[PDB]
């Protein structure tokens, strides 16, 4: 996912005395991305497991400001005002209680701080938002909600978060290896086939659905974003 993390290095304008959060750390990728531009990169993650392979990862590759804790978005341990930079990539839609990660995120973010977030999201048509939230949910267990643009927009506004857009496009994904990436079984992946081959039109074109002639899905694309939070006032 490097046009994701090159958009948000671009985006964070890094100086060398920031102090980043990364908030869904997995592997430590954006943690150790962001880490020859600034002072210190904290990541945060919800498994003991990927907690251990981050701090392994960055001694492998030898940097020595970036370090990793285990710990959720609805519940982060670090005081008001604490960070210049927050971020989260592709790790929203597994959060349990989104809102309350939004409060979090917003009183640990310094005043002017900015929050980066990526992630896909749902159409604002709630046919669309529960057919592409259904198809991520039965390849992934762990999927709780993809949010469309307009909640985005309110929790931020709900937080005292200025919101914008910087980027939009269309993620693809090549079907069998998503499949394969996600391990899911037979009747699980005979749910998603179906689900995919009885698209109505609209979800069609919307999520540029390929399939073959015998029903087995080729491709599609997700709805991906960058969207910028800057912490004002109210």
């Amino acid at each position: 996912h490097h046009h994701s993390l090159g958009l948000m290095i671009k985006t964070a304008e890094c100086r060398a005395e920031h102090r980043v959060l990364d908030i869904g750390a997995g592997a430590g990728h954006t943690a150790l991305a962001f880490s020859p531009y600034v002072q210190e990169c904290i990541g945060v993650d919800a498994t003991k497991e990927m907690v251990e392979v981050a701090s392994s990862f960055a001694q492998e590759k030898g940097v020595e400001n970036v370090r990793f804790q285990q710990g959720t978005a609805e519940s982060l341990p670090f005081p008001d005002d604490s960070f210049d930079i927050i971020t989260c990539r592709y790790a929203a839609h597994h959060f349990s209680d989104v809102r309350k990660a939004v409060r979090e995120v917003a009183r640990v973010l310094k005043q002017d701080g900015r929050f980066l977030l990526v992630d896909h999201y749902a159409p604002e048509d709630p046919v669309l938002d529960e057919f592409v939230n259904h198809l991520n949910r039965l390849r992934d267990p762990s999927h709780v909600r993809e949010s469309s643009l307009s909640e985005w927009q309110a929790m931020f506004s709900a937080n005292q978060l200025a919101y914008q857009d910087i980027q939009k496009w269309n993620l693809p994904i090549q079907y069998d290896s998503w499949i394969k990436r996600g391990g899911t079984p037979a009747d699980r992946e005979k749910q998603i086939i179906t689900h995919l081959n009885h698209a109505s039109d609209e979800a069609r074109d919307t999520f540029c659905i390929t399939l073959n002639q015998n029903g087995q899905p080729i491709s599609f694309c997700l709805k991906a974003i960058l969207i910028q939070g800057i912490k004002r006032e109210g």
